[PDB]
């Protein structure tokens, strides 16, 4: 049976001009694993990443219905889909992400069998 | 058991050209419990308000699938749960309905997925 | 019991360009009877059915856990009932597919939940 459903849509704008003001936006956002990919990646490619990261935690916090990003992670499997490896939730977790030159978009499905 | 799904995407300023064109589009989207709180807004948060209440709607339908139109805007309701969540309190369905609503400065978003147990 | 769940954005332009190529595009992503209905329509309508069809079968690839570019568009079809809603006809799966499609001026989106 299914116990809660959410979605989120942000603007790459928003993203990039946190980067600038508090430099250290990332290191809150992130967590150690995440953050050994993000350096590894350059140009858009580096910006796309955090900014997919920060929609899917939003998704899943809406689904949830509360309102800490520490104890939430999402990494890629070697087909490369996006999975979260870490959350406070004993259920499954269905999730996707998706992207544009200006956007991105995320969903989120929780289920007890 | 799912027993529909239906998703919708709109822009920003088409619904604001359609409320400056003063041709009563608001007054034909809105029941009367949504517009008390349409009129208590201010700016572009109560732009945004009509445009999340019309994509919801719209959702809905698609969920059913039979669109808009041999259904009117006036039969369904969402307002704002003791959690402060949009849901569905007027709708022809008696099962669990699961909506979720989002938006930036240019765009909003909604999803509905139907269930009965 | 739900086994899936996948989504997806397209830029028309970018269907366009690919069109504009000549190289044969429209061929080898419709299947016979989704042409057959693509010849009968024109204009902007026309360039916005391809790119749902397009859309609709890169989320069903990503709910299953792959991509399009390994499944095959040939496998795969998508038409519109009596009502309009759309639905697939055709697909490697045993069990009910939940499908919805939306779009805009410049982009169209579209979801799919699978359930056994
Ligand atoms: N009765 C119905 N139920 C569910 N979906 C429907 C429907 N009639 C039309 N649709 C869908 O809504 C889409 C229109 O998008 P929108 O109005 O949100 O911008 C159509 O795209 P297609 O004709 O390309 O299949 C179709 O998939
Ligand atoms: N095999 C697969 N199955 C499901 N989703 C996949 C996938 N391979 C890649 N993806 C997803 O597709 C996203 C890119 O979306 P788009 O379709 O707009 O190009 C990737 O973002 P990330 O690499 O940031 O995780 C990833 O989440």
């Amino acid at each position: 049976m299914i116990v809660g459903h959410g979605i989120d849509i942000e603007e790459l704008a928003s993203i990039e001009s946190a980067v600038t003001r508090h430099e250290g936006f990332a290191k809150r956002v992130l967590t150690a694993l995440e953050m050994e990919r993000f350096t590894s990646l350059k140009g858009r490619r580096q910006i796309e990443y955090l900014a997919g990261r920060w929609s899917a935690k939003e998704a899943f916090s809406k689904a949830m219905g509360t309102g800490g990003f520490q104890d939430l992670e999402v990494l890629n499997n070697e087909r490369g889909a996006p999975y979260f490896s870490q959350a406070p939730f004993s259920g499954k977790i269905w999730l996707s992400i998706s992207h544009t030159d200006q956007f991105v978009t995320a969903s989120v499905i929780l289920e007890e069998n």
